[PDB]
C-alpha cells in the first residue's frame, strides 16, 4: 500500500474492477429483492456542472447503501435528447441538433463514469433515438383512436423568441420556460392530451404518496385546481319568454362556487351572446347598443325575470359585460351580501343585499363591504328558509338535494387544470404519427409503419418550422385510401419522453412494445426518484398521467411511478455578465448552477485536481440533500483533507502490524477505552444506516463516522486485542463510507481485508457492544 493517497491511479483502477465484475449490470434476478433507484436524467444542452453531480451522487448513495444490504440495484442512466434544450444549445453553437446532442452525450457519458457511478450502462437510452420515440409515436396514434389525443384549434401560449406554443406547465411566471420571453396568445391548432380526463384520478392517488414532499403535492393540488360547485337552472318567468326558444326559452344555467348564498341572491346576470339577451334586446335599442357594446363592470336591465328556484324569487335578468360567452354555459348569479365583484356591482346600481352568512356574531354592515362575508369555513346560514344554521358543507349538501329536487339543478365539479397541448412547431422532436388527407382526414401512421423517422441531416435556420420546407418529408401518400396526403410537420414536445422513460429503462432493447410485461411486472415502480421541484407542476404531473395511460392499456400494472421522492437543494455559486465563468465584469450574486448563468464548476476539471470522491464527499457533507448548498473551494479542500486523513489511518495501521483479524464475539475482558470504542462503532454503524435508509441525511453519517475516527485515534489500540479493535473500527468505517466514496474504501478495504467489499455486505450492530459498563 502506497504512503500517498493518488487519486489518479486508485480511482480508474477501482473503476475497472467494478466494470469487470459488473456489479451494476443487474437482470430479473429472482433471488435477490429489487430496488429501482432513479435520478432525473439530463438535458444535453452541454456540459454537467457540480449541480447535476449532486443529483447523481445522491441517488449513487442510495443505490450503493441498499446493493451493500443484499439489493437487485436498477440505477439508470439516460439523456433527454429531443426537445428546445439541445435544440438551443445546438442553433447557439451553429450545429446540427442531432451532431450537437450525440457528441454531447458521449461527453457527459464520460464526465459520469469518471464520477464512478454504479449505473448499469446496458440500460442507457436516448430519446432521440428512432427505436424509442416510435413507442411514444405507437401509444400516440392508439390514443388517437380513443379521442384521449385529440386536434383542436383554440388560444395557445405563444412563444415569440422560440417560435412556437407552449404548454400552461411551460409558463413560468408569464414567460417561457426556456427564453424567459413574456408569452403571447394566438389562434393556433394543436394536438392535446385529454389529462382533464384523469384529473380526479390524478387528485386522489396524491394521498397514497404518503413518501413525497407535501410541497409537491400541494403544488399539484392546486394546478389541478378541483372546486366544487353547483349548476343552478334559473326558470324563466311566463311572461319573460317571449323571444327565446329551445332550452333558453325554458331556463337559463348557471356555475356558482358558493351555492350556499343561493336564497340570497337578488338578481342575475347573463352575457351578450346569450339567446336570451338577443331576445330581449329584439324589442329594445337601448340593449342592442350594449350587446354591440363589448362585443369595468357595467349593466343593463332588460326587464326578463327569471325564478329563483329554491324560494321563488323574481329576479332580473341584467345583461352584463363581465360574462364571458363560451365560458361555462355564458352566466353567474349574483349575491352581493357575500361577493366583493357583486358587491361592487350593486352597490354601483343599487340592488338589494340579503344577507345569508353570520360569522360568530358580527354585525352586518348592509352597504360596507367586509372580508367576513366570503367566510366559507366559519359561517352559518340566515334567512335561507330549512337552511338556517347549517354550515357550508351542509348548506352546500341541503341546497344540492333542495335543487334535485324540483330538477332545477345538480352539483358540478371544475378543475383549474386545462388539456395538455403537445404540438411543437420545432424540428428536434419527435414526429407526430399523422398523416394529413384531403379526402380521409388527420388518419394516423399505421403500427407496422412507425416509427415515422425523424431526418437528422438538418440544421435549423432559425427562422420557422424546418419540417415543414422539406418535402421529401411531409410528402407521403394516406395510409388509408393511398392518394396524395401531408406528414404533420409539427413535433412532441420533450416532456413527451421524459413521461416514460422510466418503464423503458426495465427493457431498453424490447422491440414489441413500450415495456415487457415480464420486466415490468418485476421492477414495478421507481422505488426512490431523485431531482429537482422545479418539476413538481410538469414532469411530475406529467409522469403521473402517462403512468395511468400506460396502465388502462395493459402494459404496466402500477398506478403510480415513484414510490419515494427527493427534491435535492440547488447547488449555488456566485456569477457573473456583461455570462462570465468565475474561473475566467458585473457580480450578479449568488445564484443557482445553471449554464444559463456560466457559473458552473464542470466536475472533470475538479476530478482532475482532486478526484471523483472528493466532489462527492463535498456535496454529501457541506448541506443535507435537500437543503441549498453554497460552493466553498474551503469546503472541497476540507474534504480532500479527511480523506487523506482516512488514507493515513490506515496506512499507519498497516505499518504498525498488518492485517489481523477483525475483533467479534462476546467483548468480557477487553479493556474499558476498548469496550467504549466498540461502543462508538456500532452506535456509529447504526445512526449512519439510519441516516442513509431512513432520514436520508448524508452528511450527518458522514459527520458520525468523523467521531468515530477521532475516538479511535483517542484510543490506544498498540495492543494484541486493540489491534484486532482497530481492525474492526477501520473495516466498519471504510464500509459505512463506502457510498459516498467508493473508490477510495474499495481500495482501502482490500489493504484491510481480502474479500471482496460487497460480499462482506453493510456493516451490522453488535448490540453486546452496546450495553454499557
Ligand atoms: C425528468 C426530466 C424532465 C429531467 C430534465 N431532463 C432536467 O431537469 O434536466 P437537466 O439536464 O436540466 O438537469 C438534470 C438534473 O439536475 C438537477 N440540477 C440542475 N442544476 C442543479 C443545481 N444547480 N443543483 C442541484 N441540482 C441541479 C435538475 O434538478 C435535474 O434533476
Ligand atoms: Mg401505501
Ligand atoms: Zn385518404
Amino acid at each position: 500500500m502506497q504512503e500517498h493517497y493518488q487519486p489518479a491511479a486508485i480511482e480508474p483502477a477501482a473503476q475497472k474492477k467494478w466494470d469487470d465484475a459488473r456489479i451494476s449490470n443487474v437482470s430479473e434476478d429472482a433471488s435477490k429483492p429489487k430496488y429501482y433507484c432513479l435520478s432525473m436524467f439530463p438535458y444535453p444542452s452541454g456540459k454537467l456542472h457540480m449541480g447535476h453531480v449532486r443529483n447523481y451522487t445522491i441517488g449513487d448513495v442510495l443505490s450503493r447503501f441498499k446493493l451493500l444490504n443484499g439489493f437487485n440495484v436498477m440505477q439508470p442512466m439516460g439523456w433527454d435528447a429531443f426537445g428546445m434544450p439541445a435544440e438551443n444549445a445546438a442553433m447557439k453553437n451553429n450545429v446540427a441538433p442531432a451532431a450537437w446532442t450525440y457528441d454531447n452525450i458521449e461527453y457527459m457519458k464520460t464526465q459520469l463514469k469518471s464520477l464512478g457511478f454504479a449505473v448499469d450502462w446496458e440500460r442507457e437510452v436516448a430519446t432521440c433515438k428512432p427505436e424509442y420515440y416510435r413507442w411514444e409515436q405507437w401509444l400516440f396514434t392508439k390514443l388517437f383512436e380513443k379521442g384521449i389525443v385529440y386536434r383542436k384549434n383554440g388560444t395557445v401560449n405563444w412563444d415569440p423568441v422560440d417560435q412556437t406554443v407552449l404548454a400552461n406547465e411551460q409558463v413560468i411566471d408569464g414567460r417561457g420556460w426556456r427564453s424567459g420571453a413574456l408569452i403571447e396568445k394566438r389562434e393556433i391548432p394543436m394536438y392535446y392530451f385529454k389529462i382533464t380526463d384523469y384529473a380526479e384520478e390524478l387528485l386522489n392517488d396524491l394521498d397514497k404518496l404518503e413518501h413525497w414532499p407535501e410541497q409537491v403535492k400541494t403544488m399539484q393540488r392546486n394546478w389541478i385546481g378541483k372546486s366544487r360547485g353547483m349548476t343552478v337552472r334559473f326558470a324563466v318567468s311566463d311572461d319573460s319568454k317571449q323571444g327565446l326558444e329551445g332550452d333558453y326559452a325554458k331556463f337559463l344555467q348557471v356555475y356558482t362556487t358558493r351555492p350556499d348564498t343561493l336564497m340570497g341572491a337578488t338578481y342575475v346576470a347573463v352575457a351578450a351572446e346569450h339567446p336570451l339577451a338577443t331576445a330581449a334586446a329584439a324589442d329594445k335599442p337601448e340593449l342592442q347598443a350594449f350587446i354591440a357594446e363589448c362585443k369595468e363592470k357595467k349593466g343593463v336591465p332588460t326587464g326578463r325575470y327569471v325564478v329563483n328556484p329554491l324560494n321563488g324569487d323574481k329576479l332580473e335578468v341584467w345583461i352584463a359585460n363581465y360574462v364571458l360567452w363560451g365560458y361555462g354555459d355564458g352566466a353567474v348569479m349574483a349575491v352581493p351580501a357575500h361577493d366583493e365583484r357583486d358587491f361592487e356591482f350593486a352597490a354601483k346600481y343599487n340592488l338589494p343585499k340579503k344577507q345569508v352568512i353570520a360569522v360568530g356574531d358580527n354585525a352586518f354592515d348592509a352597504n360596507r363591504w367586509q372580508e367576513w362575508y366570503g367566510d366559507k369555513e366559519n359561517g352559518v346560514l340566515v334567512n335561507s328558509g330549512d337552511l338556517d344554521g347549517l354550515d357550508f358543507q351542509t348548506a352546500f349538501d341541503a341546497v344540492a338535494a333542495k335543487l334535485q329536487s324540483q330538477g332545477a339543478g345538480e352539483p358540478k365539479t371544475q378543475y383549474r387544470l386545462r388539456d395538455w397541448g403537445i404540438s411543437r412547431q420545432r424540428y428536434w422532436g419527435c414526429p407526430i404519427p399523422i398523416v394529413h388527407c384531403e379526402k380521409c382526414g388527420n388518419v394516423p401512421v399505421p403500427a407496422d409503419q412507425l416509427p415515422v423517422v425523424l431526418p437528422e441531416n438538418v440544421v435549423p435556420d432559425g427562422m420557422g418550422s424546418p419540417l415543414a420546407k422539406m418535402p421529401e418529408f411531409y410528402e407521403t401518400s394516406c395510409p388509408c385510401c393511398g392518394g396524395a396526403a401531408k406528414r404533420e410537420t409539427d413535433t412532441m414536445d420533450t416532456f413527451i419522453e421524459s413521461s416514460w422513460y422510466f418503464f423503458r429503462y426495465m427493457s431498453p432493447k424490447f422491440s414489441d412494445g413500450m415495456v415487457s410485461a415480464e420486466s415490468a411486472k418485476y421492477w414495478g415502480a421507481v422505488d426512490q426518484y431523485i431531482g429537482g421541484i422545479e418539476h413538481a407542476i410538469g414532469h411530475l404531473l406529467y409522469a403521473r398521467f402517462f403512468t395511468k395511460l400506460m396502465r388502462d392499456e395493459g402494459l404496466v400494472n402500477v398506478d403510480e411511478p415513484f414510490e419515494r421522492l427527493l427534491t435535492q437543494g440547488m447547488v449555488v455559486c456566485e456569477t457573473y455578465y456583461r455570462w462570465i465563468n468565475p474561473a475566467d465584469v458585473v457580480i450578479s450574486g449568488t445564484e443557482k448552477m445553471s449554464k444559463s448563468k456560466n457559473n458552473g464548476v464542470d466536475p472533470q476539471e475538479l476530478i482532475n485536481a482532486y478526484g471523483a470522491d472528493t466532489a462527492r464527499l463535498f456535496m454529501m457533507f457541506a448541506a443535507p440533500p435537500e437543503q441549498s448548498l453554497e460552493w466553498s473551494d474551503s469546503g472541497v479542500e476540507g474534504a480532500h483533507r479527511f480523506l487523506r486523513r482516512l488514507w493515513r489511518t490506515v496506512y499507519e495501521y498497516l505499518k504498525q502490524g498488518g492485517a489481523v483479524k477483525a475483533f467479534a464475539g462476546n467483548q468480557d475482558g477487553l479493556s474499558k477505552e476498548l469496550k467504549d470504542l466498540r461502543h462508538k462503532l456500532h452506535s456509529t454503524t447504526a445512526k449512519v444506516s439510519d441516516d442513509y435508509g431512513r432520514r436520508q441525511q448524508f452528511n450527518t453519517a458522514i459527520a458520525a463516522v468523523m467521531e468515530l475516527l477521532n475516538q479511535y485515534d483517542k484510543t490506544d489500540t498498540g495492543s494484541e486485542q486493540g489491534r484486532a479493535v482497530a481492525q474492526e473500527v477501520l473495516e466498519a468505517a471504510v464500509r459505512l463510507l463506502w457510498p459516498i466514496v467508493p473508490h477510495i474504501c474499495e481500495t482501502l478495504w482490500s489493504e484491510l481485508n481480502g474479500a471482496k467489499l460487497w460480499e462482506a455486505g453493510w456493516p451490522t450492530v453488535d448490540e453486546a457492544a452496546l450495553v454499557k459498563s
